[PDB]
RNA sequence: GCGGAUUUAGCUCAGUUGGGAGAGCGCCAGACUGAAGAUCUGGAGGUCCUGUGUUCGAUCCACAGAAUUCGCACCA
RNA sequence: GCGGAUUUAGCUCAGUUGGGAGAGCGCCAGACUGAAGAUCUGGAGGUCCUGUGUUCGAUCCACAGAAUUCGCACCA
């Protein structure tokens, strides 16, 4: 569609203006009337601070230097003090050293405590980190920023910007170490098809080389991935994104695309006729973070996934979701029913020992030899993955994740077709079976 | 039962003497008439000579020793004006070398030519070895001849007793230099409890060793396997009957077991129970030789069977039937249903050529990654093992032996449940779904 | 008939994730030697038995066939 | 919290068919030496991280746990 049109009329819904902007500089100033009222030494990093934020995702990071001649619990009273002084209304969240998350103006502004440390190799944490991060950007990105959020954009239209799990995508830091290492958004999606899972970019030397994993060097600690959260296939997916717009480029590629919203007759149709065994497990959503509770039910999700490997039932895919109440942990099998007689792997004929044991078992069918070796005939306790799984979840609730086999132990239940479909998991059973519009 | 009672009740289902015994040496005594009547040197062998045969298996092995010094088809024309004139009714089998095969007062006869070759290592073929293999048991197991019967009626009764591959047991000259090695029926018995699948008998020497396979040495010429047509599997069998007959003796090992003769109600009810998918290959006989249908029909249950491992309808085991009209290939599955989707294996992601037209076939549901390549939902042709069957049988005959395949090629039909038992293989499917009585 | 095993470099053979065609020996060269050899380096060297099919992709999966090899035995 | 990787002989590590507990090094010995070393032979050497469970059978499969190790990050 031209391409650079696409481009630019994409501007309008990236680039904040919304007049949100100045309620920027409002609370910013604000900000900095009562910081330089306590006679702090303060910077303001982040998204805001390089005017690099996207639309409705406005955002004040303050980074509290304090003297590299204090302690950690020294600084602790400061960060509080101020934090409440210069905050409308606040909670207080700990990491892996505390901070103060808090509110200006309708403005979710972070209050945090750091060290005016000065030139990198002396950092203890991931916080420290950021005010150099901050630095090598600042002056380096200078009028590029609209090619940063380009990207991002695209990133968030197919869901895959962030660092946080339920994303596991592209960090903002590591879109913006990209636009500047490549010049803009397009000399970095045109490379981008040809990177591979392991290309490494050192933004630092300005090189690309091969490595062991996919690697981009943080320019400030050559220790660091930045790109450590983006997973196998969301940098694929990426990859081939880059692909599929650099052939036919077009707005959709911008634009969030919406959910397919299907009435149950068409979902139970699509099961019919695709013949599979269709099912999920539901139970009550344990009250913790994001990021640990997809870790877990994906881990959760995996360890059923595996069971009915085992088992034969021979499952398709799996998907997860997460409402406010419950947690849902989907499956499609190959295998409605299976038989119940299954074959039973019995001893080598010659150990008279093992074998005589082996037949003292009572069994209904009589046990044979095949291969010099002794098999028999036994009986299941499941015919279908979902009395399968119900067994399966009951007594081995404890090694799916600690809050959720934990939740899942003390309640759970198993629902199958037209029941399943009144659930909100309308939208991943279609993304699981791969459904067309 | 005491042991050495039941040994010898036995004896009277095992000897001859239904007076049979005098009508061999009648005929006997007739065919040594007209064959001195033709100054030929012959030879009695087999079971009648050593007085070894069982009762109602009567048969004269008449094996026609010819002059050192002539030519194959001067051999020919002997055994057949031999033959003729000597047998009251006559047909010729060829095997490698001619013979004829014919009935003298109700007696099945065997007119064989030879070579009057004293002395071994000059041999062309199995035929001129069976003098020797009479001539060294000869003398050497005189007396010791109701053991070797004992031993026949064992394996008949279990049915391992023979050297055709209908059945792959036991060869009668095999058991024969077994009571010789041992001494009796039962030292063998005790000493069979310890043979491995590397236990190597050699008569000879009058030793026991370790090999490679069973092994029984031919004393006459020490690079022959006796055993070479007893199967691993029935061996086996032997050996655990040996321990079984040694704990607790009882007259049953004797007397051959029959039939469990059962109606289609108590046969559908176990499969039913089962919740397996019972289903056969029916097809007309074609007119060949046992010894080599069987093997062919081992063959195509195989492949069958490995058919349907590939597409995971989970065979339990397999069975054949060959009666005077049709053949049947038994099969018992673990899946009755498959979905009709699958996983279609795709390229690797980086793979750009192979991605596209992979990407470029038209399919009702949308491709995807996982572990950095990609996978395509697609529609199988079959949903029951059933139909995948008759897809296989259709399209892979050729594969299903000579004559066999050929045989469904031209027709075939599978017949599933209540049809099914009908049919004259319930003693077969009891003994492959190994039913109680 | 019949069945099993085998078929990848000149020789002898590995090769299982369906995506890299390999080792040893032989041959050529380099290093080393006074020489040659012995050792270390390296290089060249291919109809993965043939055909067709399955697959995005084939030494590998399927079918047909070929060749080598061992045995099976019918006979009864 | 949160996840992955790892845990087999004194050290470093193989170990995939669920049935044999292994290699290299180290140590002792034999052979060889004038000696010792170097090489070849061999031997000893084990809580397969623990527990419980599955199985005829447990390094291998399942669950709980431990330890080592790397990273994840929330924060928003």
């Amino acid at each position: 569609m031209k391409v650079e049109e696409i481009l630019e009329k994409a501007l309008e819904l990236v680039i904040p203006d919304e007049e949100e902007v100045r309620k920027g500089r409002e609370a910013e100033e604000e900000l900095r009337r009562r910081l330089d009222e306590l006679g702090v030494e303060y910077v303001f990093v982040g998204s805001y601070a390089r005017n690099t934020w996207l639309k409705g995702s406005l955002e004040i990071d303050v980074f509290l230097l304090f003297p590299e001649e204090f302690s950690k619990e020294e600084l602790r009273e400061r960060g509080l003090e101020i934090g409440k002084a210069v905050l409308d209304s606040y909670e207080i969240r700990y990491a892996e050293h505390p901070y103060v998350h808090g509110v200006v103006k309708g403005v979710e502004v972070d209050v945090v405590p750091c060290y005016k440390l000065k030139e990198p190799k002396n950092i203890k944490s991931a916080v420290d980190r950021t005010p150099f991060h901050h630095k090598w950007l600042e002056g380096r990105i200078k009028g590029k920023e609209n090619e940063v959020r380009l990207l991002k954009g695209f990133l968030k239209a197919n869901g895959i910007y962030g660092a946080e799990y339920k994303v596991r995508g592209f960090s903002g830091y590591l879109c913006e170490l990209l636009i500047v290492f490549y010049g803009s958004f397009l000399e970095t999606v045109k490379n981008a098809r040809r990177w591979t899972r392991r290309t490494v970019i050192d933004v630092a030397k300005g090189e690309v080389r091969k490595g062991e994993e996919f690697f981009v060097v943080d320019p400030v600690d050559e220790k660091r991935n930045v790109a450590a959260n983006l997973s196998l296939d969301n940098l694929a997916r990426f990859v081939h994104l880059c692909r599929e717009f650099m052939e036919a480029p077009s707005l959709g590629f911008f634009k969030p695309k919406h959910p397919l919203e299907i009435e149950p007759e068409r979902l139970r149709k699509i099961v019919e006729e695709r013949g599979t065994a269709v099912f999920a497990v539901k139970f009550r959503k344990p009250d913790i973070v994001d990021d640990n509770l997809y870790p877990q039910l994906e881990r959760a999700s995996r360890k059923i996934f595996e069971f009915l490997e085992r088992e034969n039932f021979m499952p398709l895919r799996s998907a997860f979701k997460a409402s406010e109440e419950f947690c849902y942990l989907l499956f499609e099998c190959q295998i409605k029913e299976i038989s119940r007689v299954f074959r039973r792997m019995g001893p080598q004929f010659e150990d008279e020992r093992n074998v005589k044991k082996f037949l003292s078992r009572n069994r209904a069918f009589r046990p044979f030899i095949e291969n010099g070796r002794w098999w028999a005939f036994e009986m299941r306790k499941f015919t279908t993955p979902e009395e399968g799984v119900r067994s399966y979840a009951s007594t081995h609730w404890h090694t799916l994740g600690k809050n959720v086999g934990e939740s899942i132990r003390e309640y759970f239940e198993i629902i199958s077709g037209e029941k399943l479909f009144k659930e909100p998991v309308t939208a991943e059973l279609c993304e699981m079976m791969g459904v067309k519009d």
